[PDB]
């Protein structure tokens, strides 16, 4: 797996982020982790929702270079959405919302599971402290 670089044009939510990537607006999804969603249809904001949502945010924002790391299978899913993991200065984004306790892992699809025991770790060290979503 290699990195490409990408611009911030907004972030969405949680876990959902629009990007510049080779000269196109793209939608992206965070590979392997659900967030409390914001926008949610049935039963409004979610718990920890607003809290995952400006974790990415600032983060994101505050980043010098963003980098998009495709996995090896599908790179978009059926809404169109990039598949991938994020790297705001080298940190993932996806690991970090894990290890906060502001994700979980969701279930995963082989073969886009190459992080998967990576994030599972930061999982279990997250409910073990018993941060956010785990108190």
């Amino acid at each position: 797996l290699h990195k490409e670089p990408a611009t911030l044009i907004k972030a969405i939510d949680g876990d959902t982020l629009k990007l510049m990537y080779k000269g196109q607006p793209m939608t992206f999804r965070l590979l392997l982790v659900d967030t409390p969603e914001t926008k949610h249809p049935k039963k409004g904001v979610e718990k920890y929702g607003p809290e995952a949502s400006a974790f990415t945010k600032k983060m994101i924002e505050n980043a010098k270079k963003i980098e998009v790391e495709f996995d090896k299978g599908q790179r978009t899913d059926k809404y169109g959405r990039g598949l991938a993991y994020i790297y705001a200065d080298g940190k993932m984004v996806n690991e970090a919302l894990v290890r906060q306790g502001l994700a979980k892992v969701a279930y995963v699809y082989k073969p886009n599971n190459t992080h998967e025991q990576h994030l599972r770790k930061s999982e279990a060290q997250a409910k073990k402290e018993k941060l956010n979503i785990w108190s």
